[PDB]
């Protein structure tokens, strides 16, 4: 067991790792593991004094908060965020751009970033009148209650891993984290996007240059974005499993929805879907025009993401055996 899980994880640097066998033979803790791995591989244990154990049992306990029945937003999902941060963050046009906090901060925030997810959608608490919507007044439901989470789990015994952090670091950490987990609200995608671009326009190179607070929390939320619609862009053996997870997942609130007597959202009415067609969609209105962006502003690293991404699109295309696609994109990635 020991030796074979060590193995797979010689691939933690890669874009394509195994994550569901990761999860497996790790007894269904990758976000655990994983997050181990990278935080000994970039140091951030000797960096940041974190005690070992207090990083294992912190780990441990926010892997918990993970529904693992949810099919999508589950504990496997949060350690392929992570992971594909640690990657995102190493592409050789952002070397030495980030200072130690601001990793640890992009990592901390994708292992947070649906955290107690119920597998329902916030269009659906709000319209629902749930009690997640009414504490968050219908704002970032979702991802204000990760946030929450995330951090009040900090408290519990022996989890605090910012205990050696100084104020300013704590601070910094806090403001960053909370900007990167707000940003994967997928209502803010046309916004970031729109603003990624702007900054693709103007960058300067030496390697990116970027001078500001402003532009750099930009890179880390557009980061942790793309990391979080980064399935598509992975082999596709893993692209094919995302792919039925997170259908399971709608089909279930559809199933929620119909029990109820409300319409059934699209996306989510198993007796009328179309998974491959509904791909194509969301590669070509959402996925490329996004990792096509990242990809200019870290070109020419990237290239390899986009060929995947657009071999990807052409399996979906050629397995196709509406109102939906388009109005689940307008109803999700719009603000
Ligand atoms: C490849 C797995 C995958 C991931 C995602 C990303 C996503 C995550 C969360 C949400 C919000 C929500 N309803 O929970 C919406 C979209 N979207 C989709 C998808 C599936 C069908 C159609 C469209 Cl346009 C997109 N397919
Ligand atoms: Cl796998
Ligand atoms: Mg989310
Ligand atoms: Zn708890
Ligand atoms: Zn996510």
């Amino acid at each position: 067991q020991e030796d074979v899980l060590a193995k797979e994880l010689e691939d933690v640097n890669k874009w394509g790792l195994h994550v569901f066998r990761i999860a497996e033979l790790s007894g269904n803790r990758p976000l655990t593991v994983i997050m181990h791995t990278i935080f000994q591989e970039r140091d951030l244990l000797k960096t940041f004094k974190i005690p070992v154990d207090t990083l294992i049992t912190y780990l441990m306990t926010l892997e918990d908060h993970y529904h693992a029945d949810v099919a999508y937003h589950n504990n496997i999902h949060a350690a392929d965020v992570v992971q594909s941060t640690h990657v995102l963050l190493s592409t050789p046009a952002l070397e030495a751009v980030f200072t130690d906090l601001e990793i640890l901060a992009a990592i901390f925030a994708s292992a947070i970033h649906d955290v107690d997810h119920p597998g329902v959608s916030n269009q659906f608490l709000i319209n629902t009148n749930s009690e997640l919507a009414l504490m968050y007044n219908d704002s970032s439901v979702l991802e204000n209650h990760h946030l929450a989470v995330g951090f009040k789990l900090l408290q519990e015994e022996n989890c605090d891993i910012f205990q050696n952090l100084t104020k300013k670091q704590r601070q910094s950490l806090r403001k960053m984290v909370i900007d990167i987990v707000l940003a994967t609200d997928m209502s803010k995608h046309m916004n970031l996007l729109a603003d990624l671009k702007t900054m693709v326009e103007t960058k300067k190179v030496t390697v990116l240059l970027l001078d500001n607070y402003s532009d750099r929390i930009q890179v880390l939320q557009n980061m942790v974005h793309c990391a979080d619609l980064s399935n598509p862009t992975k082999p596709l053996q893993l692209y094919r499993q995302w792919t039925d997870r997170i259908m399971e997942e709608f089909f279930r609130q559809g199933d929620r929805e119909r029990e109820r007597g409300m319409e059934i959202s699209p996306m989510c009415d198993k007796h009328n879907a179309s998974v491959e067609k509904s791909q194509v969609g969301f590669i070509d209105y959402i996925v490329h025009p996004l990792w096509e962006t990242w990809a200019d502003l870290v070109h020419p690293d990237a290239q390899d993401i986009l060929d995947t991404l657009e071999d990807n699109r052409e399996w979906y295309q050629s397995t196709i055996p509406g109102n939906q696609v388009s109005e689940f994109i307008s109803n999700t990635f719009l603000d």
